[PDB]
């Protein structure tokens, strides 16, 4: 009986195991646009993602993780609310069983068709591992998409997807670029928050593109198409795979922009 998303093992059953979920610095949130306040201080981001080394997709039972090649300061995520440098270690996405639900966090309580977390570790930490045990260990840049146009660099995740259907399944993916996920802004939202999966470790800085990422239909239906079960079990289909938005408690959520 270990966690997921179903009724009897879904995000309100998993305090039991992870007692965090209760947290002072839970994640996802609702982003409230005219409360969160412009921060001057705030820096650009700097996403340098040039030398990313894609080297895997596995689809884990709870999303689909394409991982990076994270021995080396090659992809990596600076500046913005950040001390010193994080590494890209894998990307994954949330997604939901219709277009108007799947992100995690939602804004104005709008929820979008899908988010994108590519996660990064403070290198000071010099592994993930211990990272995750520190406040200001990982930085989790978000992304929504939303259903519209295709995004062209999305396309090649899609089409190994087939590859990866069930639970424990991998497939090679080399030079992928990540950098073919953004959007045109960089403007964002941050706070202090948690991992939105157990865990649920309050390790994370929180980095949330306000512009969304278009995907088309066809896309975002070959995510559906995904299986939470392993090979030969009965199907599952991987859907709705989000925690909904967790007490903001005292936290403040500070923009980049006016
Ligand atoms: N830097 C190193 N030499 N070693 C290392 N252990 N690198 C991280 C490798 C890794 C582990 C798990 C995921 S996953 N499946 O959680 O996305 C992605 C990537
Ligand atoms: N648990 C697994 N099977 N796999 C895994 N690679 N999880 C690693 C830890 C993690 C990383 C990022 C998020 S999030 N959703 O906050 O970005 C949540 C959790
Ligand atoms: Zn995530």
């Amino acid at each position: 009986h270990h966690w997921g998303y179903g009724k009897h093992n879904g995000p309100e059953h998993w305090h039991k195991d992870f007692p965090i979920a209760k947290g002072e610095r839970q994640s996802p949130v609702d982003i409230d646009t005219h409360t969160a306040k412009y921060d001057p201080s705030l820096k650009p981001l700097s996403v340098s993602y040039d030398q990313a080394t894609s080297l895997r997709i596995l689809n884990n039972g709870h999303a689909f993780n394409v991982e990076f090649d994270d021995s080396q300061d090659k992809a990596v995520l600076k500046g913005g609310p950040l001390d010193g440098t994080y590494r890209l270690i894998q990307f994954h996405f949330h997604w939901g069983s219709l277009d108007g639900q799947g992100s995690e966090h939602t804004v104005d309580k709008k929820k979008y068709a899908a988010e994108l977390h590519l996660v990064h570790w403070n290198t000071k930490y010099g592994d993930f591992g211990k990272a995750v045990q520190q406040p200001d260990g990982l930085a989790v840049l978000g992304i929504f998409l939303k259903v519209g146009s295709a995004k062209p660099g999305l396309q090649k995740v899609v089409d190994v997807l087939d590859s990866i259907k069930t639970k424990g399944k991998s497939a090679d993916f080399t030079n992928f670029d990540p950098r073919g996920l953004l959007p045109e802004s960089l403007d964002y939202w941050t706070y202090p928050g948690s991992l939105t999966t157990p865990p649920l470790l309050e390790c994370v800085t929180w980095i949330v593109l306000k512009e969304p990422i278009s995907v088309s239909s066809e896309q975002v239906l070959k995510f559906r198409k995904l299986n939470f079960n392993g090979e030969g079990e009965p199907e599952e289909l991987m859907v709705d795979n989000w925690r909904p938005a967790q007490p903001l408690k005292n936290r403040q959520i500070k923009a980049s922009f006016k």
